[PDB]
């Protein structure tokens, strides 16, 4: 199972990793990826994951959204995890580089409620724009199933652990 992750709350946990890297040693249920509402995985955490996949994620997510069409900001689907998990829940948390609404956070962060156990990044953290140190309160505050957060870079988890209410 999950090992060397700091004990937040009774259901969150925190540990400075590479989500790509965390995924491949647990192959988790969930692992969550940073989505948007095209499911386009460019960058970021979803970039990494996507290469991880060696595309194959971004293959599926196209012929989804082709089906389905976009998700909404806050919204979620559940795809396959490729080699990285055994699925992958892609949220969408409010991008604020897009203009996106903030407040739609704790929505995005409800998806999780859906899955007794996740492999997450913080959402909207790192090129979404929002303050992690807010994701991770609006995290706690709103997920009630047990959540591994994956923070990529030391000293922003540092920075969390160590302001964490
Ligand atoms: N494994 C990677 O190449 C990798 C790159 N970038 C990130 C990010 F975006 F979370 F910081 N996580 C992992």
């Amino acid at each position: 199972s999950f090992s060397g992750y700091l004990k937040l709350t009774d259901n969150v946990y925190i540990k400075n990793a590479d989500i790509v890297e965390e995924a491949k040693k647990v192959k988790p249920t969930v692992v969550v990826n940073a989505a948007n509402v095209y499911l386009k995985h460019g960058g970021g955490v979803a970039g990494a994951l996507n290469k991880a996949t060696n595309n194959a994620m971004q293959v599926e997510s196209d012929d989804y959204i082709a089906t389905n069409g976009p998700l909404k900001v806050g919204g979620s689907c559940v795809l396959s995890g490729h080699n990285l998990a055994k699925h992958c829940l892609h949220v969408v948390g409010p991008n604020v580089n897009k203009g996106e609404d903030i407040q739609l956070l704790k929505s995005a962060y409800e998806n999780f409620n859906q899955h007794e156990v996740l492999l997450a990044p913080l959402l909207s953290a790192g090129i979404f724009g929002a303050d992690p140190i807010h994701s991770l309160r609006v995290c706690v505050d709103t997920v009630r199933t047990n959540v591994y957060l994956a923070v990529f870079d030391k000293n922003l988890y540092d920075k969390l652990v160590s302001s964490f209410l």
